[PDB]
């Protein structure tokens, strides 16, 4: 029963040289791996070493033409630099994007191995930039490549194709690029919570909703759990998980968890606009370990209050410790719209999934 912890300081040096105080900033990660050490919870985890993703590695699941040209921003000049940036949707580029990112996944890849083969049971992944955003052929919202989804795909080259991967994504925001990248693939299941509004809330497409369940052999293997009607909190993200999330994962049983954990939704994010506190994030952590023989890696996504994040993910990663849950307030009465959100995805999944009927 050992957790693994995967940062590299070098990950900070992708920066916006436009707005030095854009929100996705290079502290984000150092302040989440400050904290872990400030409360004692680094000594008790295993390290693993951050590496490279390589080229080959990145095909998994992007297109080489997408592969190459951010590979070329990293000898850009500042002026190409910002005019490739605009060709995609929010995106800053730096001369060591690249580099990053290729930390990030390959930062993914080590810890997912270190669980597969049992040298941990559990892990935490402090990296940047993000990844769920990202897709096949493009970069797109802070992210360059699916940091996740190649995560997944990197699991079942080391083991085998049909490795089952469940993919939790609790980022405020819908990971659209990896909902795509997988829409027909039943070997990973994909599991989104929202802030949707009617597709007014970015990335501000249908493709979120919760009638969206998959293409082909995919199926009833992509979940949205969509909210509408503002903010949400931990009674709904409690209840989302109990009807919904974890009585299909189990009926899925996955073979490794990995988490794209942002926590932008968390209070306090100046974005997000939702209430989950770190309690709320221990609590949801707690639960994704009852699957999978506890095989879970825990994948930093977006969440942009420096305090808020590094409280939530040192919580998540003392529970992966085997550290008790600490106690929840009040999570009966939820907000009328997020029900009916709930009752949405039971009706869209409950031909797919006998665990809803
Ligand atoms: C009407 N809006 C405003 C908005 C401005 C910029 N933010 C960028 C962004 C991206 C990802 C994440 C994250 O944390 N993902 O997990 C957070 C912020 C998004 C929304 C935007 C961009 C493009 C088109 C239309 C619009
Ligand atoms: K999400
Ligand atoms: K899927
Ligand atoms: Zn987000």
């Amino acid at each position: 029963p050992i957790t693994g912890l995967v940062y590299d300081q070098r990950m900070m040096l992708h920066h916006n040289m436009w707005d030095s105080h854009h929100p996705e900033l290079p502290q984000r990660i150092s302040r989440i791996f400050s904290r872990h050490e400030e409360l004692r919870l680094l000594s008790r985890c295993h390290r693993i070493p951050a590496r490279l993703a390589t080229e080959e590695e990145l095909a998994l699941c992007h297109s080489s033409k997408h592969i190459s040209i951010i590979k070329s921003s990293e000898h850009m000049k500042p002026r190409d630099l910002n005019r490739l940036g605009d060709e995609y949707n929010s995106i800053f580029i730096s001369n060591e994007s690249y580099t990053c990112a290729l930390l990030a996944a390959g930062s993914c890849f080590n810890s997912a191995q270190a669980i597969l083969t049992g040298q941990v049971r559990n892990a935490v992944a402090i990296v940047r930039p993000p990844g769920h955003h990202a897709e096949k052929d493009t970069a797109c919202g802070f992210c360059f490549f699916n940091t996740a989804a190649l995560t997944a795909r990197y699991a079942q080259s080391i083991t085998r194709e049909s490795l089952r991967v469940l993919i939790v994504d609790w980022d405020v925001h819908h990971g659209n690029g990896t909902q795509h990248i997988f829409e027909e693939d039943d070997s990973v299941l994909y599991i989104s919570l929202h802030r949707y509004e009617d597709g007014a809330f970015f990335p501000n497409s249908e493709d979120a909703n919760y009638d969206k369940v998959g293409l082909g052999k995919g199926r009833g293997y992509n979940v949205n759990i969509p909210w509408n009607g503002g903010k949400m909190g931990d009674p709904e993200y409690m209840a989302a998980f109990h009807h919904l999330v974890m009585p299909i994962a189990r009926e899925f049983a996955p073979e490794l968890v990995l988490v794209s954990a942002g926590f932008d939704a968390a209070r306090g994010d100046p974005l997000g606009g939702f209430q989950v506190t770190p309690e709320g994030y221990a609590h949801l952590t707690h639960q994704l370990m009852s699957l999978a023989a506890g095989r879970v890696l825990i994948i930093l996504e977006g969440g942009y209050n420096l305090t808020s994040i590094s409280e939530s993910m040192s919580m998540c990663t003392s529970m992966l410790l085997g550290d008790s849950p600490p106690s929840l307030d009040h999570l009966t009465p939820l907000k009328t719209s997020a029900t009916v959100s709930i009752n949405n995805v039971l009706r869209a999944h409950a031909p797919f999934w006998s665990s809803l009927r």
